[PDB]
């Protein structure tokens, strides 16, 4: 693998003194303790326990990184690395086992996050809390289909309210949703992720949904929940320095050729990924291209919530992993959309017209290394969407572990270190070109449960040893980050 | 009126030695002799004779500029002005009174154009012939609704064939259609122009058409006719130096603000005007934006004709008069397209967001003076569509004559001269920036019948005196052009 020359390797003062460096996790992927201390089941419990064959290694998050119990080790590692901040998520059904206020607040759940938050702040690490990361209380699915019904909105905002009340005095940085596009397209469109729904004829666990309509329904409910939650926060919790936003996953998209049809395809593709959630919070409606394509499958916001939607963010999280080429597909009698993503009339190609991959594989099936893509997205944010305050809230890659990765080999994560150095170098170029980015969070602090891939992909800068009690060991990437942070 | 400074006034050698300067007319607008020498009625005869109240001054083209009889004066004026070329059109029903080959070729019709062509070439003026300028044989409308039926295609190509056979040995520059967008949207959409059709509830002479579907039907038939005609020409007539194309009218479109929604509106607007005809001849299909918006109202080309369509031009004519701002309209349950142009989801505003007109009025109801718009269109042609060889095949403006314009005042057309100088100055900037433009034709050589405006708008560089036998007198603009051409 070809590394950056020594003088091209980023140094901490490439970035402003106030810039944040951190790492990120999510509740289901690290916590474990899935049935402990009163916690209710989430969709991810239900999915792993009923459809184990839909996880590639038949694994689950019953234990994960055992962070419910081992959270003090999590904080120790962040401190030793010199991190300024930490993104973690709250487990909805750990706080409200039945999903609702009326089912009761689980105080053991609450105390857990309270201890975590206290420990981080005692060590000078600023918490950035994500309220929801795909782990809907299964009881809400039992009651009404969860995000498939507008009833979700009140339960979500009740949940957010509990979070703001219990933690808001100490936590000033909030994100309502994380990767809403992945959540909608992949949990309800291709059905890869819990609850695993898709159209008849699509291969997924529960092929009785509708890959053309459900992703939009769920997206719409989540956006209404977001607008309302931001309104609650602004009215009752923001005060002098509180901030709330959301974190979007954005694939970079490069026109397959520099020809108008493929440029137009790239634009529809960006609209269908970034614009789907960003344009609603920025201007109060979905991108024109999405409506004109999918028509009555895209719902309309009501007047009052629409006013709440517009500008409903203090900052936007960008989670960036990779890019593809976007190639035009003609509208013809021969093309009939199957998945919501087909509404973009574009194919996403990993190989360009000269036969070359966009960039090299980093290990897993989809993350190709293309740091220039981040620059393209940030210039779009800066020039098209008003340059809001941004955080790279996730950036990382997975090492494959199919049972023959010796720990010593796992610790020498040179590919990951190169990946991180190169994205930081591009990020420096973006900030110098005026993009308002204020921090960077590696995905992930810990090797963890990588959804349908189970434990076969390790994304951590810290190794979690499943054969040794989930003991943590800094990888070389974490050691580099420690030197970089001057710690 | 504020004129260019003397050193900013264009001189002939601003332009290449091989560059062409000319003027243009069309058959119905200048010829008169509407029922003479065997000529059949066109739709424009029929419209003026049945719906005189739909011409603002209740006038018609029975005589027009009397150019069927006075054509030798037309040629004299072109020669004295030093013009290199002349664009005129052939009257379909003057060549085939019944519209069809089977109804017979009108030899008196043929001899007329033959004399005109001989006289031009004797005087060193290159003819650029337009085959069709909106004057469909009324007999074809009687037989099958003319352009509303695919039967038009064979009759048109038969007509084109007669033209190529009779004139092609001496004429090497052909244009199949002129302003196909105006022809479709305005004759079948707003119904202002013959045959005056529109949807019930739209104000026009024959409000029993459909302003949402007929413009597309007619456009589609004209494009199929074009592809087939170019194929005939290339196979049997082109030889070593023959050239065939078409001339498109293009409004400049400026985004109402430099904001993504209005930029997107500007792009849809350009697609709906320029791209509607240019993208078919360039790539073999309509712009994506037009299909995704109007769906089943836009027909599909067949495989074989589509192959003929792609690249079916040696040069593209640009007829440019004016620009507007294009402002975004949202797709909502409240918006329902009435006219085909509503499919662009954009309003065309003559006033921008600061309250200023895009440019000043030149006289009539729609031509605002905005020469920078031509530059924008030419850069689009150069950068987006491959920079094909281009001619400004029309450019001009009208002086209002409602019966109180003394001839001496009409001759001092300073507004027109300023308009021409300023567009030539912008054209110089475009050519210097690499646009492949090879000539410029003023609309019009002669004051003429300006369609629904009748004789109330004079567009000529040469005055045609209706009170003095249609005698011709060069206006100041023509005198400037004469000095410019060094003649
Ligand atoms: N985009 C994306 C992926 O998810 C986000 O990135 C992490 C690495 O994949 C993941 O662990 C994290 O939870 C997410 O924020 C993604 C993951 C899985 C599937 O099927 C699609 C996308
Ligand atoms: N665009 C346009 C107008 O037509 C073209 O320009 C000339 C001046 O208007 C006209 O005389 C010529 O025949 C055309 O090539 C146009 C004219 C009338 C109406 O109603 C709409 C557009």
């Amino acid at each position: 693998i070809h590394r950056l020359s020594p003088w091209e390797i980023p140094r901490r003062d490439w970035f402003p003194p106030s810039f944040l460096f951190g790492a990120a996790t999510s509740a289901y992927q690290i916590e474990g303790a899935w049935n402990e201390d009163g916690k209710g089941p989430s969709t991810w419990d239900h999915f792993c326990h009923n459809f184990p064959e839909w996880i590639v290694d038949r694994s689950n998050g019953d234990v994960a990184a055992d962070s419910y119990h081992m959270y003090a080790e999590d904080v120790r590692l962040l401190k030793e690395m010199g991190m300024d901040a930490y993104r973690f998520s709250i487990s909805w059904p750990r706080i409200l086992p039945k999903g609702t206020l009326a089912g009761g607040i689980n105080e053991k759940g609450v105390e857990y996050y309270n201890k975590l938050i206290d420990l981080l702040l005692e060590n000078g690490i600023e918490p950035y809390i994500t309220i929801f990361h795909w782990d809907t209380p299964q009881a809400l699915v039992e009651a009404y289909g969860g995000f498939l019904d507008e009833r979700i909105i009140k339960d979500y905002t009740d949940f957010a309210k509990v979070c703001f009340e219990k933690f808001g005095k100490t936590v000033k940085n909030w994100l309502t949703f994380n990767d809403p596009e992945t959540f909608c397209s992949v949990s309800y469109g291709t059905g890869v992720l819990a609850p695993g729904r898709c159209s008849p004829g699509v291969s997924c666990a529960v092929p009785t949904g509708n890959s053309l309509s459900e992703p939009y329904i769920v997206a719409h409910n989540l956006l209404r929940a977001h607008a309302e939650t931001v309104d609650i926060y602004n009215k009752y919790h923001k005060g002098a320095d509180g901030r709330i936003g959301l974190a979007l996953n954005v694939f970079g998209r490069v026109p397959y050729t520099n020809t108008f049809l493929d440029q137009q395809a790239q634009e529809r593709s960006m609209d269908k990924c970034l614009g789907w959630f960003l344009e609603p919070v920025v201007r109060g409606d979905y991108p024109f291209s999405m409506r004109v394509s999918a028509r009555d499958r895209v719902p309309y916001f009501k007047e009052k919530e629409q006013e709440k939607l517009v500008g409903s963010y203090d900052m936007i999280g960008i989670n960036y992993y990779t890019s593809t080429f976007s190639k035009h597909i003609d509208l013809s009698p021969n093309n009939s959309p199957v998945l919501n993503t087909d509404d973009a009339y574009a194919s996403q190609e990993t190989k360009g017209p000269d036969g070359n991959a966009i960039g090299p594989p980093t290990g897993n099936a989809w993350i190709n290394m293309y740091p220039k893509g981040l620059h393209d997205i940030l210039m779009t944010m800066k020039n098209k969407y008003g340059n809001p305050p941004m955080y790279i809230t996730e950036n990382g890659m997975g090492d494959i572990d199919k049972g023959d990765l010796p720990k010593p080999v796992a610790l020498e994560d040179h590919t990951r270190l190169d990946y991180i150095q190169r994205h930081l170098s591009v990020l420096k170029q973006s900030i110098d070109l005026g993009a308002d980015v204020r921090g960077y969070f590696a995905w992930s602090l810990l090797d963890n449960f990588e959804w349908s891939s189970g434990y076969t992909e390790r994304f951590g800068i810290v190794y979690v040893d499943r054969e040794n009690g989930c003991e943590r060991t800094m990888k070389r990437s974490a050691r580099w980050l420690q030197e970089f942070n001057g710690a």
